């Protein structure tokens, strides 16, 4: 009983202060971070499992604000953990999605998909550097 | 048994990063945190909530030198959770006071109270750019 | 049961983004950190006490590998946790060791030990400003 409301109150505690030094933000079962680093598609994925976590990828309105948020916190374009019929990188198909208008237009060309900071998304080429953001 | 250890252990271990980092700052059952910007009264108590935290208020002269620490080391006065009989914003009566000779000296003018990078306290307007500190 | 996982989902989150944001190496059972701040041995250690840990000491090569990429990333040479036969702060005889090649050189005259951003270490004088590392 009172082991675990003090555990519990200490991880609330620790999560409070991530979020208040704004290295981290929280949506439901979610935890997103970025470190203001910014590189290619491959690496952003390298990071995030070094650090215990995945690429960053929004499955709901409330998480692409979440991500859209640090994208334009920490204004740069995001690489999301999907790729081209576009997929998580779990395999399965893309539900929710935010083209901006007249994307995805790339097929065959532009296999990974970019945030911009207004939260909109736009399929693109792996090889640019991108905020990486990673979910844990 | 050894799953509750194990688990103690690692809430220790990312506390015990986040006070070297100077990311908080605990006393007693409580943790206190800056992540350096400074605000008005009402925008501290936006962000404090936001993190799932409140206001920083010391209720025991140890607390205040704890946030006294934080005013000093960010070298800014603080913005504290207590309002114009000054109460908590839990609606109690303040105990432990701190005052700087001659304060409060400011009644029906000056509804909040700030603490300097001494760690003594001063009512003011509620409107001025202050250090945002929270506790959880 | 439940209670359990998600308390422990919690905390892999909590350092899944500290280990993003560069703010703790964890190798096995121990987590290693930095603030970034040179000082002294003594000063080390007071530090790393206060934040509820120990001045970092390598025990494994795993170890000194994670403590000589946090001097590379740093690059600052680091004092680590061992006393001159070297001792661990705890008493005990070292045992992993990873000296450069020479030393140890200074008997009677060097008690501390420093790493080297290539992780080789080398018997120093104590008083000289070296990166702040500590394990948890
Ligand atoms: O992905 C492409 C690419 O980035 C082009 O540079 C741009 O002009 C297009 O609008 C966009 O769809
Ligand atoms: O709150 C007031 C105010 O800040 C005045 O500027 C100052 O001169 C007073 O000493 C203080 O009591
Ligand atoms: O510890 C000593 C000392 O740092 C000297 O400055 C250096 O030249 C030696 O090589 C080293 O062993
Ligand atoms: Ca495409
Ligand atoms: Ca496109
Ligand atoms: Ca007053
Ligand atoms: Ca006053
Ligand atoms: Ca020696
Ligand atoms: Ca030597
Ligand atoms: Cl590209
Ligand atoms: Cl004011
Ligand atoms: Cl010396």
């Amino acid at each position: 009983q009172t082991e675990l409301y003090e555990i519990k109150h200490q991880i609330l505690q620790t999560m409070g202060v991530l979020s208040l030094q704004g290295s981290m933000l929280s949506v439901g079962d979610k935890v997103f971070s970025t470190n203001g680093q910014s590189v290619n598609f491959d690496t952003i994925k390298e990071m995030c499992t070094r650090a215990g976590g995945n690429i960053a990828v929004p499955r709901t309105p409330e998480e692409n604000e979440a991500i859209a948020s640090i994208a334009k916190k920490y204004n740069n374009y995001v690489y999301l953990g999907m790729i081209d019929d576009f997929h998580y990188l779990d395999g399965a198909s893309v539900s929710y999605t935010n083209w901006y208008p007249g994307e995805p237009n790339g097929q065959g060309k532009e296999d990974c998909v970019e945030m911009y900071t207004d939260g909109t998304w736009n399929d693109r080429g792996c090889l640019q550097y991108r905020l990486a953001v990673c979910e844990f």
